[PDB]
């Protein structure tokens, strides 16, 4: 490979520690990612130099901080190829973004004879908000099936679309399976029946170039902490005409133009959807994460992460006894797997005893676990700072897990 | 006896110039500055411990989860909650109030039933209730204030009736500085069966919070207004009430089980924390609580009262400026007006001399209407401000008078 992972790993202080006698091997990136020094420093510098509240200020630090905050929004626009920064809303995370759409677009409009369509592989954060709407409003949640290899069955997705489908909310890349779904095609199908389409981009945004104009999604949601940025910050993007037509979500300061006891007038987007003091430092840290990603080049990241995924896929199958769940043709670098006798929890615990961090559980996809007739899977989820040597060590530890239960 | 010179060394942002002038940061009611201990706690988390929390098997996840739940426990101690389970992490006071409006009040309140607030509420303790009134048909009632900036208690009591289901009241005012007699008001509200939320966004930086003694049913505050990071705040509520409320946001982490046939929700507090929480913000907030405790809130209050008294006398001695909000009990905030000079010009010219204040409506437009002004200028102080800073501010305010002589 041409990707200088040894140099890149120097940017991530957390990677250089031991877990008892063992080097940390951080293979839990789908749960959250580690941060480069550039992101940590951007947050610290904000508090050390520029901190003040944003908008409607007169003084120098407030003026500086406000332009830094709106500059972060503009960088988000460039990062996802939005038409305008006013379409880019700062939230806590993907979960809040989806709840905002569910309550501000769908709940005030959907009728009892209408439908919301999702896929079987959704994360709970792209299931529960829609279940809440259906319970209150009487509409039906429909679920498009997947095949055993972890791919959406496109013919059945199309069959579940109809003139009553008003909202389609679909996973871009799966945190459990790794599958990258053909979302541009799925969006085109959904638009043919008149539905609006939200993409859950929590995993995809760390690994692929996001272009919301090319995809033609109506909404796009992602989380900063899953893409090398701080916790507590995420983005809801939506088409301007839709966001304008939606009701506000949370109410209070900053999202109004005027408040009286006789009338309240709301602000224009994006501020319409940012109630109260925003997570100013989180937005600035997210902008630093985007700059960091761009400095590595997303094409270079994707080439290397493909090499990691291919190498680990071949290596875990060569260990013998472990079966991969999720073998789609297009994947982000995630491998879920099971053993026919050894419980997922024991795999994860024993791997951690050798410094290796994975996730063993349902990965917030309990309906997927049900589909695969398993209680849990174990999940290796990699990033561009992981290495072939780490993969080798992980496979040696998985062989020792077999030997514990020989 | 308060060693402000030593404390100021903890706040790196204070040590800079705005053009040729030392920064004088008098905008603490908008947001506060952070001590190195808080900045370092956030950086150290990302440098050493970062991982997602709960349901993890590996060392960093276990460490991060213990740190996150320990932060919740520190919040409990900080406000004297009965249990950490009652303490919910949100983005800020605004989100906390929306959560209660949507999860307690909207699913229960009937048309013509009433929500009672005071005239001095911040917009974040007005708009959520207006949203519920518009959708559910209930009625928003407003308890009046007197010209000195105090709640008129007799009229607050008069506005309470058998149909008052929710009372949401300011603890300390970001615009006036007033500290309201919330323990008495809560007793009055409970006599008619109402639940009471306290907006503690300003009070929590300046007073010892004891939710058990106040007997409020909910308490909301923001980390960034009490020396902590942005993006983190707290909703506290009585356990029995939180258990009876519907969830607010839905998704990962706040469930026990999800299927397409049935979804079972987690117990409090996790019931109300959907998706990955702001883990680093909670840890930074715990560092802010530790820092406040290291100074002692009794000592902070004594010194901040000295600052307020000194600045109140000094600005009245300048002549030409009138204080808005002269309550008997105040946090260290002075809003003021001039009869001819616009607030925007006061704030702009003060900033030209390095002095950071706020000139505007302070998210209390109905208060501005009550006082028949469009805006006020606001000095809002913290324990790292000094008498010399106050002197310089007043000299700058005299120069403003001379600009428009
Ligand atoms: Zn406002
Ligand atoms: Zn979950």
């Amino acid at each position: 490979t041409s990707f200088d992972v040894n140099k890149i790993r120097k940017d991530f202080p957390v990677l250089h520690q031991k877990i008892n006698e063992y080097d940390l091997v951080y293979f839990d990136n789908a749960a959250t990612t580690q941060k480069p020094k550039a992101v940590i420093d951007a947050i610290a510098q904000f508090y050390e130099k520029d901190n003040s509240n944003v908008h409607r200020g007169v003084h120098a630090l407030s003026v500086r901080a406000t332009e830094m905050y709106e500059a972060a929004r503009a960088k988000v626009k460039r990062f996802i190829n939005a038409r305008s920064p006013r379409e880019c809303i700062f939230v806590r995370g993907t979960t809040e973004a989806i709840n905002l759409v569910a309550q501000s677009l769908v709940a005030p409009r959907i009728l009892p004879d209408e439908e919301i369509l999702i896929t079987h592989m959704e994360h709970h954060s792209n299931i529960v908000p829609w279940q809440m709407v259906c319970k209150k409003m009487g509409c039906k949640l429909q679920v498009a099936p997947i095949s055993l290899n972890g791919e959406v069955i496109l013919e059945e997705f199309e069959r579940k679309l109809n003139e009553n489908t008003k909202m389609v909310a679909i996973n871009y890349a799966s945190n459990s399976l790794g599958t990258i779904n053909p979302v541009k095609t799925m969006i085109k199908m959904a638009h043919e029946v008149g539905a609006k389409v939200l993409l859950d981009g929590a995993q995809a945004t760390a690994h692929l170039i996001v272009d919301v104009q090319d995809l033609d999604c109506d909404f796009y949601a992602f989380s900063g902490h899953k893409m090398y940025g701080p916790t507590g910050i995420g983005v809801l993007w939506g088409k301007e005409e839709l966001l304008n037509s939606m009701t506000p979500y949370q109410g209070g300061g900053e999202m109004i133009n005027s408040v009286s006891f006789e009338a309240t007038e709301y602000a224009a987007i994006p501020h319409k959807f940012e109630a109260g003091t925003p997570n100013i430092a989180g937005a600035i840290g997210l902008a630093a994460a985007i700059d960091y990603i761009w400095s590595l080049d997303l094409d270079a990241i994707a080439e290397y992460e493909t090499q990691l995924l291919n190498y680990a896929t071949k290596a875990i199958e060569a260990v013998k006894g472990y079966n991969i769940i999720g073998t789609a043709a297009n994947k982000v670098p995630i491998i879920s797997f099971v053993h026919g006798k050894i419980h997922a929890h024991d795999i994860g615990t024993i791997l951690d005893s050798e410094g290796i961090a994975i996730r063993s559980g349902h990965h917030c996809t309990m309906p997927l676990m049900d589909f695969y007739d398993v209680a849990a899977t174990s999940r290796i989820s990699m990033s561009f700072y992981n290495t072939f040597k780490e993969i080798d060590y992980c496979m040696e530890a998985l062989q020792r897990v077999k030997e514990v239960f020989a």
